[PDB]
């Protein structure tokens, strides 16, 4: 369904993240809070707050 794709999703983002955690990015992580900003609306409160506090 769409929750398996949310799913993955953040998963991609959690692996891209950590990519850019390890090749050392400081605009880019940190523009991609900015970046995925639309896409905590069309979730929860709980695992968007969580995210947040994640990155």
């Amino acid at each position: 369904n769409d929750e398996e794709a949310v799913q993955v999703k953040e998963q991609s983002i959690l692996e891209l993240g950590s990519l850019l955690a390890k090749t050392g990015q400081a605009a880019e992580l940190g523009g991609l809070l900015k970046y995925v900003r639309p896409f905590l609306n069309s979730i929860s409160k709980a695992k968007a707050a969580r995210l947040v506090r994640s990155l």
